[PDB]
């Protein structure tokens, strides 16, 4: 579970310090209908970000997307990702050696 | 001016190859690139990219005058019609350019900006 | 590299002893054209194998497959696979509370 | 007989809930199942399944009867074109039952072997 995300993103990035932050943006919906395509979008401020990450640690394909960029470049992704169950997004951010991370939960109906 | 195209196209070239190794690529009218038409100069630009080709797995960003080509890479799991915004300084006048793998397969467009 | 593979492997086996065994098989070609699916098989005779998965760890998703099973039923998987570039085909059986590696390179020519 | 059928029925039900949820399920002829049409009472018969489903990402193969009726699950990224085989022993006459997850919707078909 946590350990299962923790070595997903453990190969993505290394062994860097990882922190919550509320400077990365996940916008999805609070609900979704079992196997949908539901919109989602990830943001960052954080002005050192040189990549921003999306894991689905309950799937079997723990890590959905990957966007490298050069610094300052406030990168945003969307996408659509079929919702199977009750999961959590979790999006993590590299700014020089530290990680940053947020988490949203979209819940599946049936 | 045209040694300079010149330059910057085998930059890209060696960029294009570093990134993806020696593979063939074709031109393709199914990469969304949505940039200003013209834009001040020095300041930063709003850029989209998204593509359309089926099992596209990547998406790269090269921008190719500039010391650093590559600028952005986005891998992705296939189908989940990826988009992918970003804003870039530009200190002059230049093309993006946006290469797609896709199953073995290597897919290009090429959108100017004028600055 | 091995980190990340490491990684992939704790996040589906949890900590695990690993150890090497030539009682897993991997056919798959020595050579690979650029771009070509390529027909991989998998095969295991450790006795109370209850899985069976297959790595390639260089890949941005780096757990291809993995099958589940009841011991006993000496699982076999086939696939086809895309060769990018010379990687390494990694392939984990659990039996009991052990886990147990095999590695084969495909080379892909350009 | 028909009342065995009844219970495994219901068992089987339960075991596709507890693996992929209380999701609906279709029949399918884009489900491949081999095994011998007859086999040895108490003996290790071989059986093989694909799918041409076009997203599946996972094949788990049921046998209702049998105390715990999941025998065996596939995890698979997509368009692999999967082949799994086992060998299952069986003590007597019973349907292999095997569901193909793909998009968001489940796909089953059925083959008996008797013993
Ligand atoms: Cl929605
Ligand atoms: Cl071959």
């Amino acid at each position: 579970s946590a350990s299962k995300l923790d070595d997903a993103i453990a190969a993505k990035f290394g062994s860097l310090p990882i922190q919550e932050s509320t400077a990365i943006q996940i916008k999805a919906p609070e609900i979704a209908e079992n196997g949908a395509f539901v919109p989602v979008t990830v943001a960052t401020s954080i002005p050192g970000a040189t990549n921003i990450s999306i894991f689905t640690p309950a799937n079997f394909s723990p890590m959905v997307a990957s966007f490298d960029v050069l610094p300052r470049m406030k990168p945003e992704v969307s996408l659509r990702m079929r919702m199977a169950k009750t999961e959590n997004l979790v999006v993590v951010v590299q700014a020089g050696g530290k990680l940053y991370r947020a988490v949203r939960e979209v819940k599946v109906t049936i």
